[PDB]
């Protein structure tokens, strides 16, 4: 899904594949992806 | 498609259902869609 979709203190690596500069989008938001933003991992909690 | 994709002097209406305020988004951008800025109609011309 082009959506994105963040628990509160989780965040996820968008790679950035026109640049592959993979950053941390530091939730919450319901971030939207263009094949620049590409997500990485899963929404797993990250204590 | 969450995606209202135009082209470039086209424009659509939104249905915002938690208003349905409906305002003619001018385009040409890759607008995103939530559903409160539903799509009504389609890409063409509109001469």
């Amino acid at each position: 899904e082009a959506i994105i979709r963040i628990p509160p203190y989780h965040y996820i690596h968008v790679l950035d594949q026109n640049s592959n500069v993979s950053r941390v989008e530091v939730g919450p938001k319901t971030y939207i992806r263009q094949d620049n933003e590409r997500v990485l991992f899963a929404p797993v909690r990250m204590v």
